[PDB]
């Protein structure tokens, strides 16, 4: 319940790794898993800490129900949270636009007042652009199940330790 996981999936994939997220921190005691096609905006009130999981889809597009909430985010107050993120994308067939949607996301949210925790390095990747990217590395968790599916655990294992750290776990 101290940390809110809200994710949105397409054809489920985001889930599966939201599952493992919350399974590497600890289980439900530690995270609360959150589908945001049943939530409303000011449900993301209630945490400290949030992680926000979105996939892109249709070329450099919000998920649908991310893109649903999404103007209703102005309503909620994230000044003092730490939010960090993960997308599933594919980095082999949409170069261009790869993980956008969690750039997306992200920009939106700082912007609102929240501090971005969870930067990732993009040198495990090829592709050719990102709006997930500032200062060369994502600005949260990359997951590749289309072209990486090998890579997958070691990467939440990996990120979930290092998030530890940053919300005082
Ligand atoms: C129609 C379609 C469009 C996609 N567009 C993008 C894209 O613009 N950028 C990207 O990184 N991946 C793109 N992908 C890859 C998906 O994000 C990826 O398959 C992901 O695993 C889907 O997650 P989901 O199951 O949680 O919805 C696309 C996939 C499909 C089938």
């Amino acid at each position: 319940a101290k940390i809110g996981l809200f994710y949105g999936t397409q054809t489920g994939v985001t889930q599966t790794i939201a599952e493992s997220i919350q399974q590497e921190f600890g289980g439900e005691s530690i995270v609360d898993l959150n589908d945001i096609a049943n939530a409303d905006a000011s449900d993301l009130n209630a945490y400290d800490y949030l992680i926000i999981g979105c996939p892109t889809w249709n070329v450099g597009e919000l998920q649908s129900d991310w893109e649903g909430i999404y103007d209703d985010l102005d309503s909620v107050n994230f000044q003092g949270k730490k939010v960090a993120y993960f997308g599933a994308g594919d980095q082999v067939g949409y170069s261009d636009n790869f993980q956008d949607a969690m750039g997306i996301l992200e920009e939106k949210i700082s912007s609102l007042g929240s501090q971005t925790v969870g930067y990732w390095p993009i040198e495990g990747y090829d592709f050719n652009e990102s709006k997930a990217v500032r200062n060369n590395q994502f600005v949260g968790l990359a997951i590749d199940e289309d072209n990486q599916p090998d890579l997958t655990k070691n990467r939440i294992k990996t990120w979930v330790s290092q998030l530890k750290s940053e919300f005082g776990l």
